[PDB]
């Protein structure tokens, strides 16, 4: 079964689900600490997504995942599986931007979207900011296959704003690692080469959208851009962190918050 392949984990009870999908380099396991504060009130559905290191290499297909909308899809069918209807999506980065798009063909599956750190575009153009220039990021992606582990420690250190030798480092690089290697530079190009605006003003399910005050792949003005753009109601939180993985590297501020915007919502 679908779920099976993706490791589906259900675990709690309540009349109200919520799912959550780790991003880019993780799996499931990067909630384990939000799970405590969640068990005693909801039901909650935990999945990785296809390529993650638990998954099967086997069920990697290079075509499907080269695009964002093959995770949404799958996301779907995932919730199905599982009667899962009307629940509270909680993701980072891709996988909160995977569940903003499947939610434009299933609405009636998402009552809310809790967004850590999303992003609907990385590459600069003339009247949009990602962070990145298309130039640098083709030399970039040109030898990313043969270097793709020492360019991955070499960058994550500010991508998480946390020390190479912290406990968030060794547990991201744990996870990232565990990855197959070609399927890592699959998923790698497709979020570099993401652009998701056309989609955001048919979006309609409320989203909660929670930001690092610094993080390097988003930059600050993103949170406000989705809210001008997203079709529905949403609020921008940005907290008093740094990185890109704040549920990782800075729970203690970031846990809180998240909890907050599940148990609270802004619409009804």
């Amino acid at each position: 079964s679908i779920g099976l392949a993706h490791n589906v984990t259900i675990l709690g009870s309540g009349e109200t689900t919520v799912v959550l999908g780790h991003g880019y380099g993780t799996d499931q396991s990067v909630w384990k600490l939000l799970v405590p504060y969640l068990v005693d009130d909801y039901k909650v559905l935990l999945y990785d997504h296809m390529g993650a290191g638990t998954t099967n290499p086997d069920y990697f297909d290079f075509d499907r995942y080269s695009s964002l909308e093959g995770y949404s899809y799958d996301l779907i069918a995932i919730l199905e599986e599982f009667q899962v209807s009307k629940c509270i999506y909680v993701g980072h980065s891709m996988s909160s931007m995977a569940a903003a798009v499947a939610s434009i063909f299933r609405p009636d599956l998402f009552h809310k979207l809790v967004m850590i750190s999303p992003t609907p575009r990385l590459i600069n153009t003339e009247e949009y900011y990602g962070g990145f220039e298309q130039k640098v990021m083709d030399e970039t992606l040109r030898s990313l296959d043969e270097n793709f582990k020492s360019l991955s420690l070499g960058t994550a250190p500010l991508l998480l704003a946390c020390d190479l030798e912290s406990a968030a480092m060794q547990e991201y690089c744990r996870t990232l690692f565990n990855m197959r290697p070609d399927i890592a530079c699959c998923i790698t190009r497709m979020i570099c080469g993401l652009d998701l605006r056309p989609y955001l003003g048919h979006v309609t399910v409320p989203c909660h959208i929670i930001q690092s005050s610094n993080d390097i792949m988003v930059p600050v003005a993103v949170g406000e851009y989705l809210r001008k753009n997203l079709g529905g109601p949403s609020v921008v939180e940005v907290m008093p962190t740094e990185g890109h993985l704040p549920h990782l590297s800075m729970p203690e501020v970031t846990i809180p918050v998240v909890l907050r915007h599940i148990r609270q919502d802004i619409t009804d």
